[PDB]
């Protein structure tokens, strides 16, 4: 078929509403709405002028078609089954130039509707920028290459948006859904067997970016005269946390019937504070491929879910990111009312208060140093005195008891010793009923909210609307018996593991209860997978890990805690930056700096890890199990990623004896103490070894100190701006007064020919694209790689790598001038998992100082392949190099700064002047070397690392990619965070120079982009 759509871009006023009335008890935490929606002297209220796509009937952009109420300000839903020829007739009826760039479909440079130095000429640039009054019809092709994966649903979710300056064009309001179905999935422009199809975009629509900021200030502020746009609160007062554009329970239209087959197309959109956690309170929207309960979304994350509306009632959709939840990102939706499970599991739990100590040994187990040594990582969090609480905090948490007689606890075995602060594991099987007899015992009402089980409205553990103890409100001394059900439609899918890591927390006020201590593990399993004791049947060890930043400043018991441990409360300024840092407890299961115990097992044991987390947008973790590799959802990986409310079930079979680290790779977190140890003991006696390593490879690598330049040519930057017509100044690149430019000394891994290390291997063409990265080491499964590593720098470094097996756990640092040998064995578990592609990459890095060594430059890819036009390989490392952590910072200042004496290393402006947001070490088109031909088979090895900020949604303009074993899944955006190493298959089809970039606002403007060339066959 060949669809035609008429899209006009009009200017208009949008009201984030307030439905000027109530019946809306959003009351998860909520009331300071009047910042966001308050009109006034400075503030603008809930009315902003914003351009937006509308659908017209004819080429006469006069007669409009009306888009669903629930769609909010998004553009009209554009659909197309594979093989279609969609033509989009755009007419810019607005005050400035806009375009229409689509995400998941094929077109030529004359139809990209995106502007950048792509060496194209006039006929191909008509699309790339539509002026007011001009009309342009975009021709798109639903190719089989962009077709939803062999294992994707029938219709995936894609997006279209303007692209002169996308962040701004999108903040301005120009963005809509593009749903792509496979061959004849659709029927009457709706999926063949669905009842309701919805589109939801989570986003902190930041009005400070919209082109109409001025027009909005000058209009609504009563005193436009005196508003500081550069004012933190003014800015915050323009950030509209909202789902479909609507901000405080305002989303209308969401309505289905019970037994309704709903399909939801989600997608985030935003800057780096856009760490979302979509959650549909009422049911089991659990059909991604497996059963999912909460859906994480980031800038341009394209996601599709399938639900079967059940459990009739007025439910709620929210974003479990705490900060977003209290900034009002909720939206009612409802399933109108248009057998059970007899095995009763009975638990008795009391919430009790205690004085939790985050680190008992009072020492950093990792370094055997005193946890309060003057000026150290730990110091800040544990220093105790006048205005610093210190190490232990009167917390409040769940503990199990023997019976309604809340008299005697249950003895916690060495088995559950690791549990730390977490509550008592609640568990059950598919087809059961749970009855937790909660008994509050603290100075505040609380309750227990369970993620993952089926519960009626009488058992809802929170209260949203539109002295007895209620499920939602169990007062300080009352008690209540929640009843939950674990019916089929809420427990593990066929493709799911035997047990799903789950959780439960106090939901009287999530944004505060959890941080105080009310969070506990839960485990829902396939029917008959557990023994009487609650342990899986052929599993040796079951562990539960909860890494988070226990925000003590948000504890219900904060005041008391100030009163108890400070040597001067009255004097405690509760809002000092430094005060709140000292109480941001970066910890795992309650412990810090190595102090967590109980993670011991036998080599050969079948271990099963249950990970989960909660918290705000700073909860972007990369849990790294050093020394071993697990098996998640058919994929071999050794670093799990967790965000607000994420839950995972890892399966591991440790294979090397020793004491290894379970740590959170993401910098802040690691420095702040988010690292633990787990021990593998030898529990058998096994073999004599001259029987297996069919291959041997040896590489000679060295670490050199080079002068690196993040942007050696500034042309592409320059050209990109003039096209956009921007008056912008580059903070990171412009030497300015005393700033250090774009060049900084760094230490990097360069390959050599032999043990003499006097002749380096010349980087050929197919490897110019590696930039700062070390060489692409290759190893097949069954190898015994040997790295002869020589340190030519001026301070101890070493080389180690994820996924690889080693003899011991310790890693000897190579001293300068010294040359050592490291040996990595590449057994089966270091290679492709069952559903993995044949080659998978692992980052090799330096261990002397996990952090400073990295930012200093030391990083590279190890590709480990499985089996025995051309085939290409590219390695991309998206990382915001924090040049402030370089071991070489002092030299750079003296070497590069025009006036070193005038530099203050603490000056916020300076700090930022060093945050090089780059790809493989270079920003703004400066990443040369990515060239293929039409027809080639390309393998992109993407890997991210770094701090909390490192959310990187990689987008390739004009081409999509496939990704699991056999390219079973399709998409054009890939989510990447610290510790993510992924391999994407792609077949270039349309020739031309295309833009490759991170889709998150700060990152784009910062330079995280370059271009890849597809040459004509
Ligand atoms: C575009 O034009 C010139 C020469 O072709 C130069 O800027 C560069 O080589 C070209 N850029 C790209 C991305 O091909
Ligand atoms: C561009 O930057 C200059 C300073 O370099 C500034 O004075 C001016 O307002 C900006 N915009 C235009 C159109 O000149
Ligand atoms: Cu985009
Ligand atoms: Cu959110
Ligand atoms: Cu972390
Ligand atoms: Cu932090
Ligand atoms: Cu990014
Ligand atoms: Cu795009
Ligand atoms: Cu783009
Ligand atoms: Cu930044
Ligand atoms: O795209
Ligand atoms: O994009």
């Amino acid at each position: 078929k060949e669809k035609h759509y008429y899209i006009g871009i009009i200017e208009t006023t949008w009201d984030y509403a307030s439905d000027h009335g109530e019946k809306k008890l959003i009351s998860v935490d909520t009331e300071h709405s009047n910042i966001y929606l308050q009109n006034g002297p400075d503030r603008i209220g809930r009315l902003y002028k914003k351009a937006l796509y509308l659908q017209y009937t004819d080429e006469t952009f006069r007669t409009t078609i009306e888009k669903p109420v629930w769609l909010g300000f998004l553009g009209p839903i554009i659909k197309a089954e594979t093989g279609d020829k969609v033509y989009v007739h755009l007419k810019n009826l607005a005050s400035r130039p806009y375009t229409f760039h689509s995400h998941g479909i094929t077109y030529y440079k004359e139809h990209e509707g995106a502007i950048y130095p792509d060496n194209t000429t006039d006929f191909q640039r008509a699309d790339d920028k539509v002026y007011p009054g001009e009309q342009y019809t975009y021709m798109l092709l639903a190719t089989e290459e962009q077709s939803p994966g062999e294992g994707d649903g029938n219709c995936v979710t894609r997006i279209y948006h303007s692209h002169i300056d996308a962040p701004k064009d999108i903040a301005s309001g120009l963005i809509g859904p593009l749903i792509i179905c496979k061959k004849d999935s659709l029927d009457k422009e709706k999926e063949k067997h669905i009842d309701r199809e919805f589109v939801v975009m989570f986003s902190v629509v930041d009005e400070n970016f919209s082109w109409y900021l001025e027009d909005n200030i000058k209009t609504y502020c009563s005193e436009p005269e005196k508003v500081d746009k550069d004012n933190e609160d003014f800015q915050e007062s323009n950030r509209m946390y909202s789902v479909n554009g609507y901000t405080f329970g305002s989303l209308p239209g969401l309505s289905m019937c019970a037994e309704d087959r709903v399909k939801w197309y989600l997608f985030g959109m935003g800057n780096e504070v856009d760490v979302h956690a979509a959650f549909f309170h009422g049911q089991a929207l659990t059909n991604k491929n497996y059963r999912i309960d909460t859906i994480n979304l980031f800038p341009a994350t394209l996601f599709d879910a399938y639900m079967v509306a059940q459990n009739p009632g007025e439910w709620m959709l929210s974003c479990q990111n705490l900060n977003h939840l209290k900034a009002g990102l909720q939206a009612f939706f409802q399933v109108q009312e248009c057998i059970r499970g007899k095995h009763v599991r009975h638990y008795y739990i009391a919430a009790e208060e205690i004085i939790w100590n985050y680190a008992p040994s009072g020492i950093d187990i990792f370094t055997k140093e005193n946890l309060t040594a003057p000026g150290s990582d730990s110091a800040v969090f544990f220093e105790q005195g006048t205005t610093r609480i210190g190490g232990s905090y009167k917390k409040l948490v769940y503990r199990e008891y023997t019976d309604a007689s809340f008299t005697n606890r249950k003895e916690r075995g060495p088995e559950e010793e690791h549990l730390g602060i977490l509550g008592p594991v609640i568990w059950a099987e598919v087809g059961d009923t749970i009855r937790v007899t909660f008994h509050n015992k603290g100075a505040y009402p609380l309750s227990i909210e369970p993620i993952g089980v089926r519960f009626n409205k009488n058992n809802e553990g929170t209260y949203y609307s539109p002295v007895p103890p209620s499920a939602s409100h169990v007062a300080p001394t009352e008690t209540f018996t929640y009843e939950w059900t674990v019916p089929k439609e809420v427990g593990p899918t066929n493709a799911d593991p035997v047990c799903l890591a789950k959780m439960y927390y106090s939901a009287v006020d999530p944004t505060k209860d959890i941080f105080t201590g009310l969070i506990g593990p839960m485990k829902i399993c396939k029917k008959g997978s557990l023994h009487a004791n609650g342990r899986q049947k052929d599993v040796d060890k079951e562990f539960y890990l909860f890494p988070t930043v226990f925000d003590e400043n948000e504890s219900l018991l904060l005041e008391d805690n100030i009163r108890m441990f400070t040597t001067a409360p009255d004097q405690v300024d509760k809002e000092d930056e430094d005060f709140q840092e000292s109480n941001k407890m970066h910890s795992m299961n309650g412990f810090m700096y190595g102090n967590q115990p109980g993670l011991t097992m036998c080599k050969g044991d079948s271990v099963v890890w249950y990970l989960f987390s909660a918290g705000n947008e700073a909860d972007v973790h990369g849990i790294y199990f050093s020394g071993n590799t697990y098996l998640w959802r058919g994929e071999r990986r050794d670093t799990a990623n967790l965000f607000p409310q994420t839950s995972l079930t890892l399966h591991m079979w440790p294979d090397t004896e020793g004491t290894f680290n379970v740590e959170c790779l993401t910098t802040d977190h690691y420095t702040g103490g988010m690292k633990q140890k787990y021990t593998v003991n030898q529990c058998r006696r096994q073999s004599e070894d001259s029987t297996f390593y069919l291959g041997e490879r040896t590489y000679y690598i060295a670490a050199v100190e080079v002068e690196w330049d993040y942007s050696p040519q500034r042309e592409w930057e320059k050209e990109l701006h003039h096209l956009q017509e921007q008056n912008v100044s580059n903070a990171f690149l412009d030497k300015g007064e005393f700033y250090i430019g774009s060049k900084y000394k760094k230490v990097v891994y360069r390959q050599y020919t032999d043990s003499t290390f006097r002749v380096p291997v010349e980087r050929k063409a197919e490897e110019e694209h590696l930039g700062i990265l070390g060489p692409q080491l290759h190893a097949d499964v069954g190898d015994k790689v040997k790295i002869i590593f020589k340190n030519m720098a001026t301070r101890p470094y070493s080389i180690h790598a994820h996924g690889v097996q080693t003899e011991s756990s310790t890693v000897t640092p190579t001293l300068p001038g010294e040359t050592l040998t490291y040996v990595w064995k590449i057994p089966e578990r270091s290679g492709a998992g069952t559903e993995d592609s044949a080659c998978i990459p692992w980052a090799y890095y330096s261990t002397v100082d996990q952090v400073k060594d990295l930012y200093s430059g030391l990083i590279g890819p190890l590709i480990v392949c499985r089996r025995p036009r051309r085939k290409l390989e590219f390695a991309l490392l998206f990382l915001v190099f924090d040049e402030n952590e370089s071991w070489y910072l002092d030299d750079n200042i003296k070497t590069y700064s025009d006036h070193p004496e005038k530099v203050n290393k603490d000056d916020e402006e300076f700090i930022e002047s060093n945050k090089m947001h780059a790809i493989n070490g270079r920003m703004f088109g400066n990443l040369q070397g990515l060239t293929m031909h039409v027809g080639d088979e390309v393998n992109w090895y993407l890997m991210g690392m770094g701090n909390e900020i490192d959310l990187h949604t990689v987008h390739f303009h004009g081409h999509s990619f496939q990704y699991k074993h056999r390219g079973v899944y399709s998409s054009d955006v890939f989510d990447i965070f610290p510790g993510t190493y992924q391999t994407l298959e792609m077949f270039p089809r349309t020739p031309g120079i295309w833009l490759l970039h991170c889709h998150v606002t700060d990152h784009i403007h910062a330079g995280m982009e370059t271009t890849y060339t597809v040459l004509q066959n």
